[PDB]
């Protein structure tokens, strides 16, 4: 079990595209999460407030050497926080930039965790046929929106399309203008780069965030064959050049609240970000 | 005996490639390509082809399973070989600028024409233009695009069939006398001309389309599809008032004004020939 290959495994559906190495899956994934119970089982009861998830619809990330990383949204990052929220009484709607199926990193699916798998099963229909984010902006936002918060889970695929979208931009500008939560972790914060699009100054300038660290993406992830190549830019770097305070440089499961921007650093931070989100959302219903 | 069971796709939940049996029947290491007919015929470097390619690989089916598909690589690459050899360059667009999803299991590995065309286009297939950027900067009456090309594969059914960007692209071609060239499930893209309108501008147009009877029947029984399509292309186009000209798959092609179609992967080679001749003839008409 320390003889497992360090080489990335090819994805036969795609040209020159690679899953993470069998060794890296041993160090970074697990059949069970650190989850041990929800705090606020049924606290909210009016059935009005909802979470809006913007998820990833493109699985493949083009790298510097021309190879592609077969990724997706990380499923623990998506599904653990959502177990907390749904159990607290907050229903969930899923959107992608085009209405395409949601792409997960199914190689990180913790197959033995009941809470995550049943969460995945309650969400399957919405993941396979999401709403179109432009349809959401047009009809379901504005000042009387029933959406209390926007959730952007991570995984490497969040780096693509979501980081340079005017539809994501408009969605962030609503949540600031209506005092709504933006919840995000991992690479999820690349979504935030969309706020500064076609603009001299991002309206998130001076916000503080947890971000997956540069040094891991450029070093350790590349040497254990998790990524088969180098990213062409890095999320923590470009968030800084837009005037955000990247409050961490390590991967400790750290979480952070700054006004209504709640963030997590990595997959390790999933279970806690779920608690933070539930807590801060029940705190704003008064 | 090859199995008629769909083969799982590791990358996606409850998703399947076609069954080994269906592959042994519907795919081949070689195409019937037997040469282009107008090598070097167009020599100004002005006119080009705008290809609109599929960027989603998974089709959700009536039974909850997903078909792992993409654009058909023969329907794509063979017509582009003809056009490129004739002297027309090609630019690739998708609806978001995501990479092009091909049905890599249909890739004829032994065919020099198709592999060659693929390797030239690799760069552009992996980083396409975004169709709306194209709409904003590269259409109008002085566009260097002489045709739009939409290839089939079952993936054309997704997005492209309900897109405002594809709709404006088709309006542009009608209004500036450009070719629309499509085949197989690709004509599903033409349903976009009818978005938010009582009457599609493509009403009364006659087309070749992959037949309803094969998708509902044979494709299911040999495990090419792992379940039924929720809607059928010939059926929806007929409902928008296009005339669907074929009920079978035989490699039939049709020209109706500047809309050139073929019925299936069988038509690929004759459609490239047909596009090239039509475009060369249109260039000779303007002098």
């Amino acid at each position: 079990v320390n003889e497992l290959s360090k080489q990335p495994t090819p994805d036969k559906a795609e040209d020159n595209a690679f899953f993470p190495s069998p060794y890296s899956l041993s160090q970074y994934t697990a059949p069970k999460t650190d989850f041990d119970g929800v705090e606020h089982k049924g606290a909210y009861k009016d059935g009005k407030w909802k979470v809006l998830m913007i998820a990833a619809e493109e699985r493949y990330v083009l790298l510097e050497n021309g190879k592609m990383f077969s990724t997706g949204n990380h499923p623990v990052e998506m599904l653990l926080p959502l177990h907390h929220l749904m159990e607290a009484g907050f229903d969930v709607d899923v959107a992608t930039l085009s209405g395409y199926p949601v792409k997960l990193e199914l190689w990180a699916m913790p197959t033995e965790d009941e809470a995550v798998i049943s969460t995945y099963n309650k969400l399957k229909e919405k993941l396979k046929q999401p709403k179109k984010l432009a349809d959401v902006i047009k009809n379901e936002l504005g000042p009387d929106s029933d959406y209390l918060s926007v959730f952007i889970p991570g995984g490497h695929a969040a780096v693509v399309g979501i980081s340079e979208s005017e539809d994501v931009q408009q969605t962030l500008d609503w949540a600031l203008d209506n005092d709504r939560f933006i919840v995000t972790l991992c690479h999820g914060p690349a979504a935030l780069l969309s706020a500064g699009l076609n603009r001299e100054k991002s309206p998130l300038e001076g916000y503080s965030v947890c971000v997956f660290p540069d040094s891991l993406d450029e070093g350790a992830n590349i040497e254990i064959g998790y990524l088969p190549g180098r990213l062409k830019w890095l999320v923590a770097d470009l968030l800084t050049k837009q005037g955000l305070k990247v409050v961490n440089d390590d991967m400790t499961g750290r979480t952070l609240k700054d006004r209504k921007l709640l963030t997590g650093d990595s997959p390790l931070a999933s279970n806690e970000l779920g608690k933070l989100a539930v807590n801060e959302m029940l705190n704003a219903i008064q």
